[PDB]
């Protein structure tokens, strides 16, 4: 058998309230309800009653009418608050013009399926699942509270605000838990904040079931810290319980939803796991008229509350004999002194359930007014009270209840609420409560950071990968989800394009210092400055002093015999090649321009020719032993490199080329190909190696002090220079100050042993 | 008003068919029923009828009992189930026995939560999903089908074996659609199969919705080819209607559940569009007296079917004006020899139908030959029938129905059942039909594959990202899913470690072909073989020659005074020294050994030494112009450089060391250190330049046949190559073959310029 509580009247207001717990498993086949509370239960169904006797006695709000009422323990589940509204729905076959719907969502919507049948609309007060609002499935569906869609809003903001990425997730399974991650889930992989790993468990589960989560949980540790546990009371209760259970005392954050608002009886006794925790709760003021009332209850008068007897024995855990509830199961007979004070914790929600029932007879005025103005009371119109008109008038409603807020309906049934967040923290010693934190209101989350924690070092924010790019270091995807990553450093070449890819420079570039993209390499002149360059620039400077000095010596003892008799103007030749030679050091150390690219192979080749083909003749002049036609010889064999020049000119233009010795370095230089380089040498080698033969036939005339027996030795010297500079032109990387040694040298040595010997014996 | 098929009888089961359709959108407030169906309706009406005709008419199953009946049409919608349950459990405020459950899992659902409290046992046969399986929620639950966890394994198994990876997904809202879509989600992302997006909607949704759906699949056209609908009938129709509607003909396939599983009518009109599709039935086989019952069927008779004449109305679209229903809507009265043989299709779940009474009938049957054995009838103890104690009948209670197979339940209330897999091809001229393919039992999935498409070029394969390991090109996850995957190639440094990660080889590695792993590479070694290599041989070779010529000849001549007059011990040591120095070619040209890498330093420190310690004594007693202490000097001078080279070695030992000029190339040399190299070499050089000065300090003495003339001439040539030799060692990678040339050539120098113009004299 079941038990009603009920006032008569005129017009009878159904609610389900949940006064009991839920049935355990191995229960819920005789549906026997559990233990009783008061905050769900004893407190709201005296909330009903009061307020039931408030509009009564206000000539206001429905003149001429005495408003009655029907309380049905809804105990939480589904079919035990399905088998009440059927209880409901008897007469239909007083009738009851609307109810004051139950708590959980779940089981809201299991009783608005058969309600809507009947056009009998609900009003909920607590069940906030956002699938409520599709009026196409639910279309007598009123409730003063927010859907949870803001509320997943809100658990995202505060998530995305203290950096929580990689969370865990666990719900209740049930309507409400389930839509509600469902909206969480969706909004996180939108602002991409991950979840670990989506678990579900019934309220009345298993302690073993209750274990196993746990330990699933566990098994996301030292990463997922804080749990986005959507859930509701009893399943937060029984997580803590496991949590003593298994001994993992202050282990992990979690964060809850409003099943978890502000109630003290799902911490009561496990206060130490619930620590540090996040919850919202929906904002509700204090009801200080209910709370005259409410505690000014006594078990010997409140006789119309069939629940109240009971409730007493529970709270106290005493007994009353005298009383029709003796409860034998207790001991220790009930002080007669007792108060309901002691201890007096108001419910949160119950600021709606005076609103909804407010707004209950607000929408059956609006109605009244409506269809008849003119007769305070029950007209004819009002004999069978219309479902459908009720809703109309109720969708339309507006009024300011006790919070003395705007109470209006949207085109869903869902009047705008706020959001409170509290913090589970302690006072002092083992005082714990929860404390208002922050609010959250149409986006707007203002917070009081410095309040949570009481330190600036928070809970270790739910992180699976370390932010590693330090300018250097990538994101490596292994496919788990997009918030765990290994990580691998690009290389040296390698620049961060982005987070997951890392594209390298290419040559004639180079990635910057952070790895932003690429630059350009401060590639080198070597003009002017550094040893080695400035070497050949002294070398060059000596000779051409050496230059200038037989130049003048040559010139002013143009008179003296031993001069005249040698060819002055092919030994003329030989000067001027060889200060030409001079010039190609200059030539070649300067700054990568292309007249100065064209200037350098023109003097390698001709300045070369030019003193081999004056010393061939000379040979000649030295060796058969066409005076005036020793010149035209010169001429040819000059001409004939000089064209040689011109025509490898018209083959490839000798342009300036970026050199890639390797990534790190970059030159520019004149892009003389293998073949520009050896062709000129091999004409000038030839030459060279022809007037060696000549020379070295006929070294044994001792004629002119030495004359030829000097060049033969210059001929040795010169050969052995040109054949030891062969391979290190090709293996050097450093190839033009090879050439600046080789050929300045190779002048040198032409000039310091042909003609510095006769300008020593012309002076000595 | 509503409408009631009823047998009478002692015995009444109740059941729910879906006879019309669900009402549309804006009607589901009125809960005005749509059009009749007969496949889903009329047809499972007359075989409830029928079958409880033949339990009427059979003396086996239940004597002396009549068994009633009480159809109500389901309408396919919750609502109006739940309304027409209610309807139902108003006796119990003939009592109804137990329901044949409604067709949808959904309206199943919420059939059951009000049965359940009336300890009414309900068994369906359609609502196949596998969350009714709780029998902690479902007390009263017992299904002829299986759950569709098996057909979700079943569609898992397909798409595997036809490697479909990137799908698309759409399911119908709704309990069956959705619980059915989550176990074909959570099975594929464990098999590796991912999904592009999942969509969902109503049956009833609009046009608008439909093209919205239908747009969001073009969303992944050329990837997602197949779409996972795990739908229902109305859905797929809906589906195809809305791609005719944008004209997009054969654009994709689609892959339906048993809410498509047989249907014509779905498809009816729309033929071109589900071409290709593949579907999955329940295998049932055909009631042939069901079909002799049926065919005969007729309007005028049929009177215990009220719905029947509507039914009779709508499918051949004409009117019976002298019968109840005129249908003044319809036009061209029916002719009188129509018949229902005419585009006869038989229903394909109906068989579970006829099982699911036959179970009702045989858990009626146990339950009688229980509790009153020795009373064929309705004895005291089944005046009220306990519904718990028909639950624990219907739960052991096995037989074979007419498709003659075993029928049992588990702990589930779940009959076993196979599945059989339907391709909805051509056969001939717009003549489109479904065929039996394969069929799936208990994860045994067979089927002819060259059925299907009756080509073996199928429809493309839902890839999102094509196998790029072509041997060389990785995976790179954006972090879509585990299925898209953009690809970089791995460098030639770089084996491809794994699909997601791609680590180089190190230094003395290199990777393989198909980038497995690393190898070792083919080190060169250039002993005898090689042009470069075997050059130096020949030289040496020569040189050796010469030498063996020259000592003979210094033997033999050593009573000649031009031989005996210079220091002939001298000479030997000199001759040694060149001999060693030519020994050291073959000594650096060998495999690297460590005796090999400790002779090489020996002889380069050691006999140029030698050579220039005895020719710096010559060089003394040729200038200062003791005759026992030359050799003492040499002595000295040459045991100096042997105990720098005996320190070198307690310093560092020249060990075997691979070289690495670049990744590609290593070779094996010896470790001969910079300063190894060059300390013993600055010793040599210094005596190199020792004796350069005191013999061009002393050039100038032509005896002995010129002997300090051809000697200074020997020196300079001799430090001109030294000098020459510097930067090449240095510059080269190929230095070993360098110092082979270097101190072979110096030997060569030394033999030639001293003492080969002596023996061209003394035998000249
Ligand atoms: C003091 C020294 C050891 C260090 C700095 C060397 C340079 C700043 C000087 C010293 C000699 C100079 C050169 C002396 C000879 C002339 C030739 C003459 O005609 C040119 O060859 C024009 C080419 C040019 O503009 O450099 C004037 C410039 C140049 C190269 C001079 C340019 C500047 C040089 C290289
Ligand atoms: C025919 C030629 C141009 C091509 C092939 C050359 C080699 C197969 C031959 C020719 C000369 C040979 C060398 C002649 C001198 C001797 C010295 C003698 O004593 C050693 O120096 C021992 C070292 C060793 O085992 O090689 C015997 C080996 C060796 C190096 C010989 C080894 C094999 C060589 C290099
Ligand atoms: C983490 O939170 C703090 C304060 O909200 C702030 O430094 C920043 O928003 C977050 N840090 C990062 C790296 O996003
Ligand atoms: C694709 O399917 C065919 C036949 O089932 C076969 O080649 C193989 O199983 C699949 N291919 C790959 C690459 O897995
Ligand atoms: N918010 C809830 C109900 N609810 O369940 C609890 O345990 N507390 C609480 O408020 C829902 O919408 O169903
Ligand atoms: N399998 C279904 C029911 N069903 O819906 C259809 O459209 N066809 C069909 O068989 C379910 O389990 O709910």
């Amino acid at each position: 058998r079941r038990v009603v509580a009920h006032m008569p009247g005129d017009i009878i207001i159904g609610a389900l309230f949940s006064v009991h717990h839920q049935p355990t498993v191995d229960k819920v086949h005789e549906r026997k309800c559990g233990a009783v509370r008061e905050q769900y239960g004893i407190q709201r169904v005296e909330a009903m009653l009061h307020t039931l006797e408030r509009i009564n006695s206000d000539p206001t709000l429905l003149p001429n009418i005495t408003l009655g009422c029907e309380i049905r323990d809804s105990c939480w589940h589904s079919a035990v608050a399905l088998e009440q509204s059927i209880e409901f729905i008897r007469d239909s076959l007083k009738p009851i013009v609307g109810v004051i719907g139950p708590g959980s969502s779940s089981v809201a919507i299991q009783v608005q399926n058969l309600l809507q049948l009947f056009n009998i609309p609900q009003i909920a007060y607590s069940a906030t699942s956002m699938d409520l609002s599709d009026k196409t499935l639910f279309k007598y569906f009123m409730r003063v509270v927010p859907s949870d869609a803001q509320q997943a809003r809100a658990m995202v903001d505060i998530v995305k605000r203290y950096n929580w990425t990689y969370v865990s997730a666990v719900h209740t399974e049930g309507n409400y838990g389930e839509s509600g991650m469902e909206a969480f889930k969706d909004m996180s992989a939108k602002e991409g904040i991950c979840i670990a790993h989506s678990y579900k468990i019934y309220s009345n589960a298993g302690e073993q079931s209750f274990d196993k989560l746990l330990k699933k949980l566990t098994s996301h540790l030292p990463k997922a810290r804080v749990v986005a546990c959507f859930c509701e009371g009893m399943t937060v209760r029984g997580l803590l319980m496991a949590m003593r259970r298994l001994g993992l005392a202050g282990e992990f954050l979690l964060l809850g939803s409003d099943g978890w608002a502000d109630r003290y009886d799902v911490t009561d006794g496990y206060q130490r796991e619930a620590v540090g925790g996040i919850t919202i709760k929906l904002q509700s003021p204090d009801v200080k008229w209910f709370d005259d009332y409410y505690l000014k209850l006594r078990p010997e008068t409140n006789l119309r509350n069939p629940w109240f007897q009971e409730f007493w024995q529970h709270r106290f855990q005493c007994r009353l004999e005298g009383f029709p509830q003796e409860n034998s199961k207790y001991n220790k007979t009930c002080n007669s002194s007792l108060t309901l004070k002691t201890h007096h914790v108001q419910d949160s929600k119950m600021g709606f359930v005076i609103n909804a029932i407010y707004s209950m007879a607000y929408g059956l005025h609006n109605m009244q007014m409506s269809l008849c103005p003119g007769y305070a009371g029950l007209c004819d119109a009002m004999k069978p009270i219309d479902g459908r008109k009720l809703l109309e008038s109720l969708m339309k409603t507006a009024f300011t209840g006790v919070s003395g807020d705007t109470i209006l309906f949207d085109e869903n049934g869902d009047s705008p609420g706020r959001y409170e967040i509290m913090n589970f923290k302690e006072m002092g010693k083992d005082y714990f409560d929860y404390i208002n934190v922050g609010s959250w209101d149409n986006g707007e989350l203002k917070m009081d950071d410095d309040e949570v924690w009481s330190k600036k070092s928070n809970i270790i924010r739910s992180v699976c990968s370390e932010p590693c790019e330090k300018g250097q270091i990538k994101v490596i995807r292994k496919g788990e989800v997009s918030c765990c990553w290994t990580c691998t450093p690009c290389k040296e070449n390698e620049y961060v394009f982005d987070e997951y890819t890392c594209k390298a420079c290419q040559l004639g570039s180079w990635p910057t210092d952070d790895l932003t993209g690429c630059d350009l390499i401060p590639v080198q002149y070597l003009r002017w400055g550094d040893p080695e360059p400035i070497a050949a620039v002294v070398f060059a400077c000596l000779g051409l002093l050496a230059t200038l000095f037989v130049t003048v010596v040559f010139i002013i003892y143009r008179d003296t015999p031993v001069v005249k008799s040698s060819s002055r103007e092919l030994c003329y030749i030989i000067l001027a090649g060889i200060c030409l030679g001079y010039l190609c050091t200059f030539c070649l150390i300067a700054k990568p321009k292309q007249i100065y690219c064209y200037l350098q192979r023109i003097g390698i080749g001709l300045s070369p020719a030019m003193s081999y083909s004056a010393l061939v003749t000379k040979t000649n002049r030295i060796a058969r032993i066409s005076a005036c036609a020793q010149l035209v010889i010169a001429f040819i064999l000059i001409c004939i490199q000089l064209g040689i020049i011109v025509a490898l000119f018209i083959m490839e233009p000798p342009d300036i080329m970026h050199d890639y010795p390797s990534i790190r370095e970059v030159y520019l230089i004149c892009n003389t190909t293998n073949l520009g380089v050896v062709a000129p040498l091999g004409y000038n080698g030839l030459l060279i190696l022809a007037c060696t033969f000549y020379a070295f036939k006929t070294r044994n005339v001792p004629a002119n002090f030495n004359e030829a027996k000097y060049i033969a030795f210059a001929m040795y010297t010169t050969c052995i220079i040109w054949l030891a500079f062969v391979p290190i032109y090709f293996g050097s990387n450093y190839k033009a100050i090879t050439m600046c040694f080789s050929v300045s040298l190779s002048a040198t040595v032409l000039l310091g042993c042909m003609f510095v010997p006769k300008v020593y014996i012309i002076l000595a």
